[PDB]
């Protein structure tokens, strides 16, 4: 019934996106307002899930049969009514994760990717004077991984810490359902305008993305610590 | 019509481009082969004329009436039957030259351009690790200027030494007389060699030392083509 908007909201919560879609529908929002918000929410969620599909366009839309269709590059690939397990399966063959759980796809697709361990003084040059560019993954502060890319006027700063469903669910027990398919594994901080050509803003964006990542992974750990009697 | 091809070849000579359109047409080459040779010649010429129109696609084609049409971004600009001055005039409003005679347009158009005074250490990073990028003009050796940009898989290195047609033509005249008459009808009244753009691809296009050597190759090509065209014009004047 009206549980389709709730089901989507639930999906979004696995990513720490507070979509508020049921509330939007309840307000009697038109279909186009609903579709724009569904899509904006999904796009945020893709940045958190760590699936590694930045190179694909993500959309979600209302269908006549009361379902929510999820598209990648314009092709439908799943329906929300199908459940969260099916969404995961639809995404899986598009993914290319390495042994660290880090996507191997480039975010800009096809082209030169710079090393992930450039000197900051050289990375600075890309940031200030390059056009589009992209960096391979590298380790970063505190058990995280990080990479950066620019597309247009926007700099995207990705910080990731891959963490299986087991690894969290479990690790919450060291204190003495949807999260089985999706969880917050990464955070992408965006910069634009002058800030996207400022290497010190980049460095601060890493710290911002890392803190927001750990806050988001902290909450999932609490649920699986209180759901533990 | 014989004269149309010859006219085109003469225009090309002002950039030291030996286009051989008259000989190619006399062998009765087909329209596709001729059009390709016309276009390749014009693109080469544009690199040396220093008009500053790298952001535009340049083409030339045979017409039905036996003419040659010159286009910029698919739009007809002038036909060779109109004369060398008509083509110069069509280009003029597309140009944007600064005080020094250097073009103000970017080669990549619309987007971020790096400043011209960049340290070599920084330029080296762009060359090795960026994708597309562009630099404004910087000072080079011996009164030249220089800039560099990458588009896709190709690195472009431009060295220029701006020079009006009047300067080039009068220098030729001065040296001819000193060594011993409708000037208006020469193609050199409107066109002269001001620049050379050297190209690098594949791995060399991301190699700092290939770039340094392209700067010198480009400078030396500028000398060579200013040399050949000056000698060519002087012979006519003699």
């Amino acid at each position: 019934t009206d549980g389709i908007y709730a089901a989507f909201d639930t999906l979004m919560s696995t990513a720490g996106v507070d979509s508020q879609i049921a509330a939007l529908a309840a307000s009697e929002a038109d279909a186009g307002t609903l579709d724009a918000a569904l899509t904006q929410s999904l796009q945020e969620a893709q940045g958190r899930w760590g699936l590694g599909l930045h190179h694909l366009r993500h959309e979600a839309r209302l269908t006549d049969d009361g379902d929510i269709e999820i598209l990648t590059d314009g092709r439908p690939s799943a329906r929300v009514s199908e459940g969260f397990g099916a969404l995961a399966q639809a995404y899986a063959p598009m993914q290319a994760l390495d042994e660290r759980g880090l996507s191997q796809w480039a975010a800009l697709g096809e082209g030169y990717r710079a090393p992930g361990d450039l000197p900051l003084a050289q990375l600075k040059v890309l940031i200030e004077h390059a056009r589009d560019f992209e960096t391979d993954w590298s380790a970063g502060r505190g058990e995280t991984f990080q990479r950066v890319w620019r597309k247009g006027d926007t700099l995207f700063v990705e910080v990731a810490r891959p963490a299986s469903a087991e690894a969290a669910l479990s690790d919450a027990a060291r204190d003495v359902l949807p999260e089985a398919h999706f969880t917050v594994q990464a955070f992408v901080q965006t910069l634009s305008g002058a800030a996207a050509r400022n290497a010190e803003e980049y460095r601060a964006a890493l710290k911002t993305a890392a803190a927001a990542l750990e806050e988001y992974q902290g909450v999932t750990t609490r649920q699986l610590s209180e759901v533990l009697r």
